[PDB]
Formats: C-alpha cells, sequence, structure tokens
C-alpha cells in the first residue's frame, strides 16, 4: 500500500450503554471474576462471553496507554 494508517476504528459491535457499564468494572477490577462478569452479563445484557473479551481487548489498550503515561512523567519539577 501508499497511504495507511495505525488503530483506526472500522466498526463498533458493543453498545454505549453497555461499554458505560463495561467500563465501570475495568476501572475498579480489569479482572472481573464469575461474580462480576455474570452480576455485569444482566447489567448490560451481554454473555459472560462477551464480557471477557471486552475486557481482554482492554488490556491491550491500557497496557499500552500507561506506559505512554510513563515515559512522559518528568521527575523534575517542571515550573514556570
Amino acid at each position: 500500500g501508499s497511504s495507511g494508517s495505525s488503530g483506526q476504528r472500522n466498526r463498533t459491535s458493543f453498545t454505549q450503554e453497555q461499554i458505560e457499564a463495561l467500563e465501570k468494572e475495568f476501572e475498579r477490577t480489569h479482572y472481573p471474576d464469575v461474580f462480576a462478569r455474570e452480576r455485569l452479563a444482566a447489567k448490560i445484557d451481554l454473555p459472560e462471553a462477551r464480557i471477557q473479551v471486552w475486557f481482554s481487548n482492554r488490556r491491550a489498550k491500557w497496557r499500552r496507554e500507561e506506559k505512554l503515561r510513563n515515559q512522559r512523567r518528568q521527575s523534575g519539577p517542571s515550573s514556570g
């Protein structure tokens, strides 16, 4: 190819209504046990299997990002 790109959104499966709940559970625990995936399954009307995935891909988006912040962190007091 000639002109491409990196990390682009083409289509989405889940819904904002389901994501909002999936993000709230992730911000607390990156690995929601069966007691979490099950309870949430009915909270967003999703299969205990789906949650596992959504959370899986997330880890890759968190581990990759979290770093970007560490590489930017500035020990010295950036004042002025």
